[PDB]
Order: C-alpha cells, then sequence, then structure tokens
DNA sequence: TGAAAAGGGAATTGG
DNA sequence: CCAATTCCCTTTTCA
C-alpha cells in the first residue's frame, strides 16, 4: 500500500487554476501556460509546498526552482527567459 | 555591494 | 528506483 503524494508540476498547475497564492505566482501569458513567481512573497508558496508533502525540512524557492530544473529532462515544464518564469507544456493545458 | 537570480553535481530518501 | 530533497558550488545581474 504506497500513498500517492503530488508532483510539483501539479501543485503549481493546481495553484494557477483555481486561484490559490495569487500573491506568489500567477499566469503571465495564460494561452501560452506562461506563469511567474512573485520576489517578495515566492518563499510562502515554497513553505506551502514542503507542507504539502511533508518533507522534514523547510521547503525554501531554492530547493524549489531546483527541483525544477529536472523537468528539462521531460518536459512539463521549462524555464523561460524572463525573472522567475516558467512554463507548462501545452498538454497540460484545455485546446 | 550583497541579495537575488540563474545555473550546476551529487548523495540522499520516502514511498 | 522514481521524484524530488538537501546540500553545496558557481557566475551574472542590478537594486
Ligand atoms: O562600496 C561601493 C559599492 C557600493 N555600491 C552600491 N551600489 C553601487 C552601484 N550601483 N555601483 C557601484 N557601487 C555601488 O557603494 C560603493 C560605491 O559607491
Ligand atoms: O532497480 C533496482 C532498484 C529497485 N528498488 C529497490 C529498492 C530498495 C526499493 O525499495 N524499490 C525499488 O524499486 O529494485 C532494483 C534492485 O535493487
Amino acid at each position: 500500500g504506497a500513498r500517492k503524494k503530488l508532483r510539483l508540476y501539479q501543485f503549481l498547475l493546481g495553484l494557477l487554476l483555481r486561484g490559490d497564492m495569487r500573491e506568489c505566482v500567477w499566469w503571465v501569458e495564460p494561452g501560452a501556460g506562461v506563469f511567474q513567481f512573485s520576489s517578495k512573497h515566492k518563499e510562502l508558496l515554497a513553505r506551502r509546498w514542503g507542507q504539502q508533502k511533508g518533507n522534514r525540512k523547510r521547503m525554501t524557492y531554492q530547493k524549489l526552482a531546483r527541483a525544477l530544473r529536472n523537468y528539462a529532462k521531460t518536459g512539463e515544464i521549462r524555464k523561460v527567459k524572463r525573472k522567475l518564469t516558467y512554463q507548462f507544456d501545452s498538454a497540460l493545458l484545455p485546446a
């Protein structure tokens, strides 16, 4: 009996779709899947991610961005050439 | 002028 | 052994 936990891209996509923590992350170009983190309030979302996963240490945005870097391999999220800006693969977005 | 932002290697670990 | 987590290292920017 192995318990399921959220993946980072799901956590973030759920935040965006529901308009939660809109002070910490927001759509920049929603039709294109492009979103961006708040420069001042991103660590609050980071801590919320750590709690969500029940990790032993406090989650910081450095460790969160470090995690996002690995998605370059599988392609669910890529970094965009804009400050604290990222992009979801379009197969995660409606038509 | 140092915090922030951007990369990175790799050992680790819950499940 | 995935899917991050954790820790540490770098360079570049600019507020
Ligand atoms: O101690 C040096 C460096 C520091 N300082 C702060 N902001 C600076 C900019 N924009 N250019 C150069 N030096 C900067 O103050 C002293 C120089 O005035
Ligand atoms: O492919 C490897 C790793 C895999 N493995 C090992 C262990 C200890 C575990 O808990 N899960 C798991 O999938 O088994 C193969 C042999 O070690």
